[PDB]
């Protein structure tokens, strides 16, 4: 048994998880930026940031964006697309929801999102949340439509860490 508190400790430790922003603290009942968690992706999947590319017509998104080597590396591998096709934006410093977020480790993780799945989810996430909570990576209480917890968050990425390590390609 680890606490959600040990689970972020060692996410924390193995530079996958950080602090909330302006803080080295788990805050644990804090929402998270779309931005934190490409970054999030990035470390937990172990893909290469993109440097001098962007993808997104964002205000603000540009060479000076921390965030931007992030995006464009969780775009590239397919895990995010933003919100809007036609006007190119991700919402960088939009909340990351629980549908959200399942979308990104479902993919990642390479699992079949659940073919006309009957939940709370978003038309879209239906079949990929379905898909989390089947893997474990979210409760079947949570609520898809939500902003996730940095608790939420730290307990999918960290089963989304043992399934990675357990199904032979790390
Ligand atoms: C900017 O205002 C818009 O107004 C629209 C009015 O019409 C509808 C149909 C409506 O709901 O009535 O849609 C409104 C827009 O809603 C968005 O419609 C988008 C296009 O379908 C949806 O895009 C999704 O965005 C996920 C982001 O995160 C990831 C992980 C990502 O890839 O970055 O997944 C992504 C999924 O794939 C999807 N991406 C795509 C490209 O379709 C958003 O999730 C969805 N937001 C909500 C709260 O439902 C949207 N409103 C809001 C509150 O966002």
């Amino acid at each position: 048994a680890k606490t959600t508190q040990e689970k972020f400790d060692a996410l924390k430790e193995a530079g996958v998880f950080s602090g909330y922003p302006g803080t080295t603290d788990a805050k644990l009942g804090q929402d998270m930026t779309r931005a934190e968690f490409a970054k999030v992706l990035v470390k937990l999947f172990g893909l290469k940031e993109i440097h001098g590319q962007y993808s997104y017509k964002d205000k603000n998104y540009d060479a000076k964006n921390w965030a931007a080597p992030f995006i464009e590396a969780v775009t590239a591998e397919g895990l995010m697309q933003g919100k809007d096709l036609t006007k190119k934006i991700f919402d960088f410093n939009g909340k990351i929801t629980v549908e959200e977020a399942s979308k990104t480790l479902v993919t990642a993780l390479k699992l079949e999102p659940v073919k006309d799945a009957q939940n709370k989810a978003t038309d879209w996430a239906k079949g990929y949340f379905e898909a989390a909570v089947n893997a474990g990576l979210f409760s079947k209480d949570a609520n898809p439509k939500a902003n996730a917890t940095r608790a939420q968050l730290v307990e999918a990425a960290f089963a989304a860490d043992e399934m990675s390590k357990g199904s032979g390609s790390h």
